[PDB]
């Protein structure tokens, strides 16, 4: 599936986050290579237990492959940002200011089986200020690609 959905632009900004973690240039990422990139990004607390953490998701070395396969993994379900706003502006038909607070929330609940009561109130919750306002769908779509903070 984790190679169904994802583009070669989406591959090469893997690439390139793979080479910035990647220290010593050898091709597989290590735990060392991890404490210098915390370090170069200001975390200088870093246990070993977190380390060996992210280690031990991957049966192998971490080599680019066994990199793409474990994060495709985790967004079996996850477009890119276009794509995603795309599903948005059908639902916005008319145009350029996004939708309301009830007609998305009975369009998720309604036909198929779920999207659930629990689900969507953590949806209100996690997006927002933006998911009141003008549920800022164009917000949406970058905090789901580009980080929650943002």
């Amino acid at each position: 599936n984790v190679f169904s959905m994802f583009d070669q632009t989406q591959i090469q900004d893997f690439k390139e986050a793979f080479t910035v973690i990647d220290q010593n240039r050898d091709g597989i990422i290590d735990k060392d290579d991890l404490r210098e990139t915390f370090a170069a990004m200001g975390r200088l607390n870093v246990k070993n237990e977190e380390l060996d953490a992210m280690i031990k998701e991957a049966s192998g070395p971490i080599n680019f492959t066994v990199f793409l396969t474990m994060f495709g993994e985790k967004l079996k379900g996850a477009d890119p940002e276009d794509v995603i706003m795309g599903a948005f502006k059908v639902l916005d038909p008319d145009g350029k200011g996004s939708i309301k607070k009830s007609f998305l929330e009975e369009l998720l609940t309604t036909q198929c089986d779920r999207f659930t009561p629990e689900e969507i109130k953590n949806m209100w919750a996690a997006f927002p200020p933006d998911v009141a306002g003008n549920v800022d769908y164009k917000n949406i779509c970058y905090v789901i690609t580009h980080g929650e903070d943002k």
